């Protein structure tokens, strides 16, 4: 069974559900997973949804299989922070003499890589700032501000958003960690989403 | 005296301003008070500012009374809620073989109605989530992500929206949740206004 | 040497960055200092982000200098209360024989001044609210309500916006106090903006 992966409007009509792979892989520094979707706001592609992405600062967004991401989520990559050892206004903005004071590389933010792992429920309205990781199977509650890092399997929100609980006993997550469906071949998922739906398949 | 509540934009040569039950007049599933108003933060009407909310999910939104409900103010139904047994993925939605596996009415979640009180004012960009209640007199303060019951005459704010302080005492909150005064016929109303406006309405 | 403040587009052709001061330059109540800036949203200019400011009510708006405000930030000044003595429904709003209800001054809330200091880089997507105080250096995470003051050179961030850690230990802080850097002529300014930068200015 089922939907193509590869089409970036896998529903006949619905031109706002669209699995975010195929638009992201043109990207760079942008590795997607199959069957991850978006769900657009207002018509939006994801890629606009990615800001301050430079791939001169070589860090990375990882999104996982099988994702659900909702309308108004936006990821902030490095390129959005103000250097802040000293004052944090961008001298070199506006020229005329000021130009010769960009940073350079080294005294810009690194806050690491971004990571989105499998079957996780982004709500609406999220935002990601730089860094986080986020564990597989995570739901991440709707206009959440997520800065911290996301264990698997959590429910997260608020702003800044909390790790408010686990949504399965530690035992049924660390066998679900364990066995790792999304990456089971699509044939044999096809014949097992009701006991992945009922968390059974453990 | 007053403006008709009948009228979906009373205030005269405007748009912005409405009285809201006129509008989510042909919405299933939804009570609305009279006087209660939106203030358009563009000229968007009220009714787009009800989201996820399905029918076969049976699920109600109950607006009061007297309500100030600011622009951007947006109210989650139990629409938007994922499958979270297992894989809060949608298989279904996409179909063409996942069909089968739609959540059956039961399998669901269903959080509760949403029941917003009388008297109650809402900030800017609030965001009520599903089975939230507010009570009378209450005030949740702008940009607030409300995911709990407030109780009557609560400020309440924040994301996630807390309980902050009472408007008043509580010989006055108990005494305004007894007279009612949203209740009232409106030429009844008319005659006490300024007494409502400072609470001594009570005497 | 540098750009000109008197100029709210001070980089040719570009449309999006924008220095402050000129622009509200003759708006009433808004003092702004010079070389602060703000990067458009979709096109906005920033005045169009200082919301509910009302002439008549008389609270002010204070900006430091060498500030970096970001998009979408906005500035909510007191025009955007109910009166809370009561109801908070706006009788007054809708005429018809209600504007005798309308509020005098005193009975209404005011939470008085709005003061964002020198060097400070505010968020995107921040609520500044009606009545807070910024300090000098301090800065305010994205998507932030503030609602309280922040002390200088502090990071901040949520919603509500609290203060998270201090910028750099005290005495740096401190040593930055007193030398004020950013109210010496331009021209020195010019000459000692990498010191500026690597906090190395206090050495
Ligand atoms: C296709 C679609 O329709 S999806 C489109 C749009 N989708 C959405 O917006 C979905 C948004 N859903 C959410 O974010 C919800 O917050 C959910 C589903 C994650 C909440 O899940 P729930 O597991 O039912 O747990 P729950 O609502 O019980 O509340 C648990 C606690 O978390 C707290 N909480 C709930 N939401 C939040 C939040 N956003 N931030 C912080 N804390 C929160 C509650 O206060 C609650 O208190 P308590 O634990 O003692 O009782
Ligand atoms: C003309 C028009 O259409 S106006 C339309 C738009 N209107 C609006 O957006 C209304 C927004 N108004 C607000 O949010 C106001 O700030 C109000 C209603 C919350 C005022 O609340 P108040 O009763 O004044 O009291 P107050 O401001 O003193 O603050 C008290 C406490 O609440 C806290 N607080 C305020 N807002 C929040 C919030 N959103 N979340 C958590 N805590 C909060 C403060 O930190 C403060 O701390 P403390 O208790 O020790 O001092
Ligand atoms: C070019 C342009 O115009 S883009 C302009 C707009 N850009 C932006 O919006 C930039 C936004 N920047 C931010 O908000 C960043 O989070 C910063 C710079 C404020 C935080 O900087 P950091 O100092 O690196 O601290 P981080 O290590 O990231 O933060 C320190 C702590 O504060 C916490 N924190 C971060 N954000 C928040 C928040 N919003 N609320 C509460 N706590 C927070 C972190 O979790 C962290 O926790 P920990 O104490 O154990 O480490």
């Amino acid at each position: 069974m089922g939907p193509n992966p590869m089409k970036m409007y896998p529903i006949e009509g619905n031109k706002s559900v669209q699995f975010i792979k195929p638009i992201l892989e043109k990207l760079e520094n942008v590795e997607v997973g199959e069957y991850s979707y978006y769900d657009s706001k207002n018509g939006e592609t994801f890629d606009k949804q990615i800001l301050y992405h430079y791939p001169i600062l070589n860090d990375k967004l990882k999104i996982g299989k099988f994702c659900s991401i909702g309308p108004g989520v936006t990821i902030i990559m490095n390129g959005a922070n103000h250097r802040m050892d000293g004052s944090t206004y961008p001298f070199n903005l506006f020229g005329n003499g000021w130009e010769k004071h960009m940073p350079k590389l080294d005294q810009l933010p690194i806050k690491g890589d971004t990571i989105i792992g499998n079957d996780v429920w982004i709500g609406k309205d999220v935002v990601i700032m730089p860094g986080v990781k986020i564990g597989d199977g995570a739901i991440v509650a709707a206009n959440s501000v997520v800065v911290k890092d996301i264990a698997p399997y959590m429910l997260a929100g608020g702003n800044p958003a909390n790790e408010i609980k686990q949504r399965f006993d530690q035992d049924t997550i660390n066998q679900l960690l364990d066995i790792k469906w999304w990456n089971w071949p699509i044939d044999i998922i096809n014949e097992n989403i009701d006991k992945i739906l009922d968390n059974s398949i453990i």
